[PDB]
């Protein structure tokens, strides 16, 4: 579930449905599951989503997913939106994926398609998205690749013209497992997007690098206390430049026969500076953050959620569970 | 209940008391039970309803229902209401529902009769509203036939200042269902409806014809858990401006979570075919279509309380948003 | 409790403390118990009430009850009250007191219930008085029931420095018969008369109301954890020079011992076919929607039971801001 | 617990920590326990309170209590507050010390109350003080109780207005008899006198009251006891008011489960409800029926007593679950 | 858990993560664990914090903590904000490193603290640096704790106004003696000077404290333990005020069930409660009664410590169940 992955701070060691859309070899290592994320139909948060994964024999896995929305697309559309507020997100997200085991190497591929339009004279919107993700794994080595083919969103209504177009989206990840407890990974991500607000052309170009590590402090059953160090440098051309060292630690515990408790804390240690270009001014604010969540188990049914009141520290009837998901494991 | 079937995407494989009204042969296969839908009297949502079904012998069933309202009648009355001069047009007042079913050899068949009559003769409301109909269906384990015919329906308003009438000029619904496997089925139906209205001397005609073909496959269905999915092609045409070809693809599960809990969830989308054209021009609309529904039923033996998670559309389970659309069922 | 009787559709088969006030032979069939209805003081809904019933020997019962307010008295005061609320001080019953006795004379159970109420406010600003008295006599054979209710007096006065308004009951009869052909089948009939006169600064108001009722109560499903009842009734009403009504309410409901700590009750009713109310001068008619439902739960703790009604009954919502209302507490000895 | 005593209609048959302040011979019957009342600091409601009682040997008991406030002091200060006078002090830092011993066949106890506080800032200028003792003895069939307030004051020198409330007497004699372990009869005489200087306008009240009553148990059980009680109470306020009442109550405290106690009661003034005004002769007789309820969550040697917050509106919902919470630990 | 140490009135007898922060010899006596304190990021209350403690052998221990904020800093910056000046920076990205070791018969330990932040944006222009250490030792009967602060600057230079705070010293020495496992005494001296500059106008604050007190257990039990303590506190703010208090408290922590722990306490300033102004000479004696409650839900190795939100009003309802929640996972 999304809440499960968030409560563990995107630990990069977590095996989940939501973490396999970019690592499709994990669809072979997962179990047969059906998953639904609670939410609404329009452009609301959270959005309704759902899918399934099944095994074709004993060496293949196939499945589909409804309503997934990209982050690189929704973020750019949101950026252009408040700068015209009728530009469109991914309309009918369609994800197909497949994975097989060729000997000792498992490999997988996921495909994403989306299309929607509105031809009313007062609402001139249309949106199209497409991309693929290919990954192969060995158990000791790990390789992933994410490619975006097309991305577009136009609004031509009543003398107002707006567009956002994806000019490329690359995402390469390499992982190495020195042991079944410790692993090291690296990542390079380029993203060039160009938009027209009303004859005004704007172009952004994002470059990211990532080197990390995930280990285990407490080696136990019931739960494992995990910890991770990471170095991240993000360069946005002619806008800003960042360099962070996020350190996180957390645990996932089978508290009861009906409860799973997830918690983590993170903070950028020593390195938290985001220098702003064309000015030279830096920014080093507080960055300590936490996430908490619960998973209620009824045999083959699990309701993952996050504690709604963790941010204020308060948990009561009015703030109990938010970001709910349901999973059925055949 | 209206929440058990809504949480299960209104599938054609579900057998409830709320599905047996248009499939009267299903009252013989339903367990003897009494249902109460919680709500308030009058133009309220949700409305209050309830009924029963009892077996008269070894091959027969009968019962009655209270307060059930028609979707087409309500839709027509609502579309006429939004024309404040005519926000008194009445709904289906009261509402009586009788049904009967039997087993003639290997074919089981059933009938369902609907009636309604309301009146408000005060000189400043002048409202009157009536309705009637019938639904006949027969079914062997393999072949399923359903015909729905609405004889009449009216809603007149006359308060000495304005006048509004809505009339049903025809409503027929025929469905065919085939069962290859006890876990696979196909169906198709035709829906024809004509509504005549008059808003203070402005005669209006509304005509709708619908087609739909489909499949419901229940893969991985056990005695503790039932996974299913279905595909369907639905075409709908309004005489003047509306043609819509859609491909609804849904999936969902009903799981016996515990001895006191049953969890139901579903997700649906319009895959590829999500197009609705307007006839006046050639304006086509392809907007978002992902939706989900969740619900639960608390089992206390012969008593079950079914509801829908109120926070489903916001994704929250708290005590301020816990249950909605509650109904109480008692299995004799 | 009031909640329990409400969620069972004021069915004439439910034996409860609240149904035995007008059927005083039923106090010999109840167990020994003490009940407290939650509420506040004054003209507040729900009002505070409570009382007990104890067995005196083995063939007699007795008890008392605090705070019971009539329906006719409250209604008659309310119509004048809501007539610039110049008459907003008219007092309802002030301090209710009931004394009931029941004895088993041979095979016939018999019982009497007495009602007294009195209160006043002699402040010149608020010159209010209120008095009421009545009795209820009933007997039962097991198959034959006879119940008689009489209102000896009832009056509510108000004399400010400016206004002057009083209401007064000039009679209130309520004869009722009942036959039991089977432990599931029973039929009954009821005749009711009520004259009310009011004064509004010298303008008399008169209200005469006559009622007739015939109905039956039967069982569609018999169990041991919970039976299943239904009823059909014919109700005719004639408010002199105002309105006339004939109705056919039909109800159906259930009480189920869901667990060892739970009792679930629900019901639904509607006036089938015969829904009709006619005005007298205009001659007009009204036949609108009449589908009502009632739900409630009783939490059992052994000798203590908390009876409530689901507050989300009219909205279909069992949330926490809306879980239990109309709470009452009953201690059974 | 205050919620426990209120839910049971303040009857004289209840043995609670809160009923032993005015009957200090009960501190030897109570088990060794510590009580904390949830609340805030200051002129709040409820107020924070806490104390303990411990056994000193085999026939003695002692303890202390924090934050207790007197009903008469609060009422006298409130009467002046609601009639630039909203800064009058209540009892501040109230201290109670008690002791009890068994003198052969008799049990006797003493409690002492002290409360001092001040605020000498020029724009407030308030000072409050209090003192009193309560001596009681009991045998098992006879109860003798005497409460004697020694001092009580609340001044106010705002620099623009002046005020001062003073106690000029307090007397509470109470004799109780036990016609049986079940039945019990009591009597009570109370005298009080409060003198105030409302910016140069001397206001004086003089309260005289007598109570005769009984408490009886008509249903006997080992899970819970059902009780009722009748009482005649006369109250006279010199040159102002006169009231005669007959408050009748009934109630029960039941151990429903191994983790739950349930308390409920109902009361009403029967036949005698008249309050006569001694300035015009006009009387008053309105509605008296009242109810209270509460619960206790027994988690072993830890019990949390509370009152159902929705009793007045008859709603047990999550926004109106519990109120007047108090935690009790038994050593 | 902050809400635990708060429900026990910050008693010296408790062993927790923060009590170990200021007494590093306790990290060797703490069980291996990791704790996360729920909250938000930035100048928010509660703040998000978390850390762990692991054993390096059989006689050593170490760990780290994220997001801890010192109270002296959070009070000086707050009073400067209360005197525009709303952008003054609190402690940013607080880091804590601890080491403990059972050297011989002694058990020492050291805690280090560091924090740094900035905004360098011309219309905020903020900066906040902090550094300090804490050394302690204990052989079982004698405790020696020392707390020293090195840097405490916190600036603000936007276009118009110019604020500034600085710490010119912070020393805290405490000595404790343990006569029995139950009774303990302690003495503590703290001297801290804070010099601010509010837009050229200089402000100087000097504080000196002297605390001496005892902690004993009134009742003795296995699941719970009823404790109490008496303390004398004097505080002389140079040429601003002078106080002398006597805080007395009592409380308990009960293993109510296998899934529940209940904690509560009550406190008051008995007899000595005075605060005298240095210039005017006036004194204030106001109400000082207070209580605290909290719960800990045990799930085996995971414990959810919370503070009863409705304690200050005496309610337990939907909106007032838990607050100040933290999560602890014991390895």
């Amino acid at each position: 579930s999304k809440a499960r992955v968030e409560a563990l701070a995107n630990s990069r060691h977590v095996l989940d449905f939501q973490t396999a859309f970019d690592r499709p070899y994990q669809f072979m290592a997962l179990s047969e599951q059906a998953t639904i994320e609670w939410g609404n139909t329009g452009d609301a948060n959270p959005h309704a989503e759902g899918g399934f994964v099944k095994r074709h024999g004993d060496d293949s896995a196939f499945g589909a997913y409804f309503g997934r929305r990209s982050a690189d697309f929704s973020e750019a559309v949101q950026t252009v939106r408040d700068a015209f507020a009728d530009l469109m997100f991914e309309q009918n997200g369609l994800n197909l994926f497949y994975a097989s085991k060729m000997g000792e190497w498992t490999w997988g591929v996921t495909a994403k398609y989306s299309n929607g339009k509105n031809e009313d004279p007062t609402v001139g919107t249309k949106a199209t998205s497409a991309g693929v993700a290919v990954a192969a794994s060995n158990g000791t080595w790990d390789f992933e690749l994410v490619q975006g083919f097309t991305g577009k969103s136009e609004l031509d209504n009543g003398t107002v013209t707006a567009e956002v177009e994806s000019k490329g989206l690359t995402n390469v990840t390499v992982g190495y497992h020195m042991s079944p407890e410790m692993e090291v990974y690296g990542n390079v991500k380029m993203s060039k997007v160009e938009a027209d607000l009303n004859g005004t052309p704007i172009e952004v170009e994002t470059t990211s690098y990532k080197v990390g590590m995930v280990n285990t402090l407490a080696k136990s059953e019931e739960g494992n206390f995990f910890y991770g160090v990471e170095v991240a440098s993000t360069k946005v051309k002619d806008d800003s430049e960042s360099l962070l060292l996020p350190v996180y630690m957390g645990v996932e515990h089978n508290a009861a026969s009906w409860l799973v408790l997830r918690a983590s804390v993170a903070q950028n240690v020593i390195l938290n500076e985001t220098k702003d270009d064309a000015t030279g001014n830096k920014t080093d604010e507080d960055s300590t953050r936490m996430a908490a969540g619960a998973g209620i188990k009824f045999g083959k049914s699990v309701i993952d959620a996050s504690f709604a009141g963790s941010t204020t520290g308060v948990i009561n009837a009015n703030n109990l569970f938010s970001q709910v998901a349901y999973t059925y494991t055949f």
